[PDB]
């Protein structure tokens, strides 16, 4: 209804950013509304059947659905559908349109959650993406955790996957996520919230980097902390990024280092037991770092440490990380 303050209610926002140029120092981003939309993506909404909710946030949700003829003309497939509230204002719907445009611009890669289609006419805006049957990687690591150190106990069952977790899995996830992020970086794209909770797993134990924002309300997740005017994933953020309030290619790399730590720690939360407050920010800026997880190979811990270099310029690029891990594989 009518309000007497200009500041608009919180609404869904586009999550990933595309960089136009770095003149600094500072980043200038592309305005996503200016990107094209190809109507080849348009899918008759009557060909969707909605199932269970996968995750819901304050503004909308993502649901499991079946789609008929979406990719192969005479076949049904399971997909994930992103939606706002049915009466969402056009300005909020436009954020979903901009998201659709960014996904289209990025293009397809095995290690992201890919765009499959959209319903932008004839009703509430829907974005159709890949369904990842095993859910998020953080939960997967936690369910499978006990099997890493026991070969007698039956591994936790997740859908059809009754297999144990081993070092080969962790090395594979490390490599896959690095490739996915190298892909995003190659398109000048910044994720801003890379973490195990936002990486999904599908058939073949393939990891897919996700934009999960619509599917949770961060007020209910203690890994997001009030810091100034925002609630932020501070334990995954680079110190200079927290201080200057800017997300960069180098701060995504910092996050990948934190991801490697939680990966080889089998789903433990970072800086365990450490209060997140004035003292935490100070200690990280002054050089405090986590030590190696028990299960992390030395070369992976070494990558972690470089991802956490106080100087953003000295951190590896994702391209360089991919090369390093591929060197590991060849020598293995």
């Amino acid at each position: 209804g009518p309000t007497y303050k200009y500041l608009q209610k919180p609404m869904y926002e586009v999550q990933w950013k595309v960089v136009e140029e770095i003149n600094g120092n500072n980043y200038v981003y592309i305005d996503p509304t200016q990107l094209p939309y190809d109507h080849k993506w348009e899918f008759p909404r009557n060909r969707l059947s909605f199932g269970k909710t996968l995750g819901a946030g304050a503004f909308g949700k993502v649901v499991e659905a079946t789609a008929y003829g979406l990719i192969k003309s005479d076949a049904a497939m399971t997909v994930a559908v992103k939606m706002l509230k049915p009466s969402a204002h056009l300005t909020e719907r436009e954020a979903l349109m901009s998201e659709l445009k960014v996904l289209s611009y990025l293009g397809n890669h095995m290690n992201i959650v890919n765009l499959l289609g959209a319903c932008t006419i004839g009703g509430p805006t829907l974005v159709i993406t890949e369904y990842c049957c095993y859910g998020d990687l953080l939960n997967f690591l936690r369910r499978k955790r006990d099997s890493f150190i026991c070969s007698k106990t039956s591994p936790a069952i997740m859908e059809d996957d009754e297999l144990a977790l081993d070092l080969e899995d962790l090395l594979s996830f490390s490599y896959q996520v690095a490739k996915g992020m190298a892909f995003l970086a190659s398109k000048n794209c910044i994720h801003r919230d890379l973490a195990a909770r936002n990486i999904l797993l599908t058939h073949g134990r393939i990891t897919k980097i996700c934009d999960f924002g619509l599917a949770r309300d961060i007020k209910n997740d203690s890994n997001y902390v009030v810091k100034g005017n925002a609630r932020l994933p501070v334990k995954w953020m680079a110190p200079e990024s927290i201080f200057n309030c800017v997300y960069t290619f180098e701060s995504d790399v910092w996050s990948y280092g934190i991801f490697l730590w939680e990966l080889f720690s089998l789903g433990s939360s970072p800086y365990p037991g450490m209060p997140v407050d004035s003292k935490f920010y100070k200690m990280i800026k002054e050089g405090f770092r986590m030590l190696s997880p028990e299960h992390a190979p030395a070369e992976m811990y070494d990558i972690m440490k470089t991802c956490w270099d106080a100087d953003p310029l000295k951190r590896p690029t994702f391209k360089q990380i991919v090369q390093l891990i591929e060197k590991q594989i060849s020598e293995s």
